């Protein structure tokens, strides 16, 4: 049985979703282990991961990292879970350009306002500098997004990985007190992904409700 | 003929579109499926043409049919998805398969992040002499530690699939950018000959020929 490394509410949130639909709807359980930023450090945890982070998945002697291989994993191994909202490879790819777009364009853009670069540390008006640059990227990344919903209630033909790391985005944004009531379908979006069973159930075991 | 063309890959020559055109070009050598590649400046990219294609203004973008694809990594899966044979990842099987993934998206997500203050300094640091230095070695510092860990796999490992992949294409042209840089590598000592052995493959030499980059 594979089991799952994740800090909860971060970005390991996605591949617990992908879990947890496998779970539902291919009927094959997981493990979730919810780490420390102190666990991750340890001796111990970079011994399976040298990089002290997460997600790390293990299925038996296989230890993976990244959210996209992870998924695209999972999605080899259960195409039926629909894991990227669709069967079909034009979709799929679609879907996954989302998931790429958030993982690679979108998440990186917050990093600054979780861990300020240590040239800025001490220095007032270059953190604030900083951190208005990473709203600035993060809102107008955001509008893209946003834009998609108008014509589209999911980043997949149905709701999809990519769904599930938006999400969580905007439940970062609302942790940090960046707004974005201004773009008019992300609300919606929020009430419909969290609609969803295996979301719900990720929620619940990660805290993340209320 | 006249209802089906081949895939066109929009790309800039040496950037990272580098990865998916070598991916089109191991499709026509093992599946034998022609594809079209158009090199694009930086200017068209933020031309109204191109941005009524891709809003976003920058490469790779692939076009198939109707289907307007872009990210890296969606491409090549996508590619892998429709051209199983051709290995793309370096493996059939799904285990190897997802551990080449695994490389692609440590280079793609994490690793390509670390050069861009090196190809665009941060607005803030414009006509600061002291900031601007110390930006530049925190990144190169960054490059690499993230290299070292490739090259620690390199210690057991022949490339970054099983065969070589697109996981490989990808280290090899940010080595590439290292190299145009003047960022100082040799101190990880797999990387250079990694280097040799993916420039000895067939796609990557065609590539490498349609894009300028021998010299
Ligand atoms: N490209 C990696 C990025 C993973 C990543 O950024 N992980 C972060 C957030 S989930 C993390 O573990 N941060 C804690 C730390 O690095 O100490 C992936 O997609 O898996
Ligand atoms: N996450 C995107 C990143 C794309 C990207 O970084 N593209 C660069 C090339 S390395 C670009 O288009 N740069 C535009 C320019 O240099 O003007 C992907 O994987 O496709
Ligand atoms: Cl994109």
């Amino acid at each position: 049985s594979m089991k799952l490394y994740g800090l909860t509410g971060a970005c390991s949130f996605v591949p617990h979703v992908a879990l947890e639909w496998v779970k539902l709807r291919a009927n094959q359980d997981y493990a979730f282990q919810a780490v420390s930023r102190e666990f991750i450090k340890s001796a111990e945890y970079l011994a399976l991961n040298p990089r002290g982070n997460v997600p790390l998945l293990v299925d038996g002697d296989l230890a993976l990292t990244q959210n996209q291989a992870i998924v695209h994993y999972l999605d080899e191994l259960y195409p039926e879970a629909k894991l990227f909202g669709s069967k079909t490879a034009r979709d799929k790819a679609k879907a996954a350009r989302w998931l790429a777009f958030f993982n690679s364009d979108v998440h990186k853009s917050f990093v600054p306002l979780f861990r300020l670069p240590s040239y800025a540390e001490g220095n007032e008006t270059l953190t604030k500098t900083i951190r208005q640059q990473s709203a600035e990227q993060i809102l107008e990344q955001l509008a893209f997004a946003n834009a998609h919903l108008e014509n589209h209630i999911f980043f997949g033909e149905e709701i999809s990985v990519a769904d599930a790391y938006l999400y969580i985005m905007l439940n970062w944004c609302r942790l940090l007190g960046l707004d974005f009531s201004h773009l008019s379908q992300l609300s919606a979006f929020m009430q419909r992904v969290e609609a969803d069973q295996g979301v719900d159930n990720v929620r619940e075991q990660e805290g993340l409700k209320g």
